[PDB]
DNA sequence: TTGACTCTCTTAA
DNA sequence: GAGAGTCA
DNA sequence: TTGACTCTCTTAA
DNA sequence: GAGAGTCA
């Protein structure tokens, strides 16, 4: 809503709500050689997700209020966050997931930053393995790693130098 | 369609027209504190950009060869691998600037690989940093650090746990 | 055969 | 990663 | 009011 | 990060 008092209050209906979806008890790498331990609070693959929840796509939700006899909607990762900047540096502030689940909603695995801040963390080493970030990530990224390049660089004559 | 042998004096022309282009010294971050110098074959920002060469988007370029009465064209950096395998994993082979510098053409610059692993260089530490890619970076990624985190994992009540 | 424009599409966040 | 509309 | 669907859009590779 | 069309 537009007060102070009406967006804790929506932050509080949705920790509420979101308290209640299943736990599922993830273990993940953190760089290193090291392992640990996430539960995520896990939105619900099909309708009913919960009170207040509507999917709006494969994996996009979203929380809906109505607060005087006027409903407002915001992204389903999003709402934590109701009180902090919508920008930095002229960049959209987005749901970044640590824990790199989308259906997760925990908030403990969740910050708001640029949203390449938010894509960079698929590749972060981790924890455990030089993760520079000062929110720091909570595993080694998805997609860390060597990579699979198929070639590289190279020229047939003599007219670059690196 | 087009042999081998048409295929190499493609890439032949098209390393002789690329070579002519503007040769830009860039003194850049390696990692680990060192600086390193990339030299990068710049097309023009406008108009004529070079034999063969056209622009179809803001910073996107297509070259161009008639070979027997038929138009071939192509991506403007995806040249020097027209004879390399397209995919790998399942996932389309694309131009991947090692200088992080669009409008550079020189090969020894590019590799070729997954669009994934393609943006995960804007976060890499560098070669001397701790970069783990087996085609190895040239430099730091432009988007590696700290980042700037506006909010980080945060709850008002106490129903979850990490 | 070529140059200089025009257009829309792909991926995953 | 987001916004909003259509029905019940 | 609340739920369960539908659509298209943004960003930067 | 891409492929393809128009026009002279
Ligand atoms: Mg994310
Ligand atoms: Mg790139
Ligand atoms: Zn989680
Ligand atoms: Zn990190
Ligand atoms: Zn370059
Ligand atoms: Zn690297």
């Amino acid at each position: 809503a537009l007060t102070n008092a009406q967006i804790l209050a929506v932050i509080d209906s949705w920790e509420e709500t979101v308290g209640q979806f299943p736990v599922i008890t993830h273990h993940v790498p953190l760089g290193g050689g090291l392992q640990g331990t996430l539960h995520c609070y896990e939105i619900p693959l099909a309708a009913p997700y919960g009170v207040g929840f509507a999917k709006n796509g494969p994996t996009r939700w979203q929380y809906k209020r109505t607060i005087n006899q006027v409903v407002h909607r915001w992204g389903s990762h999003t709402v934590p966050f109701l009180l902090e900047p919508d920008n930095i540096n002229g960049k959209t502030c987005t749901a970044s997931h640590l824990c790199h689940n989308t259906r997760c909603h925990n908030p403990l695995h969740l910050c708001w930053e640029s949203l390449d801040d938010n894509k960079g963390r698929n590749w972060c080493p981790g924890p455990n393995g030089g993760c520079v970030h000062a929110v720091v990530c909570l595993r080694q990224g998805p997609l860390y790693g060597p990579g699979a390049t198929v070639a590289g660089p190279q020229q047939r004559g003599s007219h670059f130098v690196v």
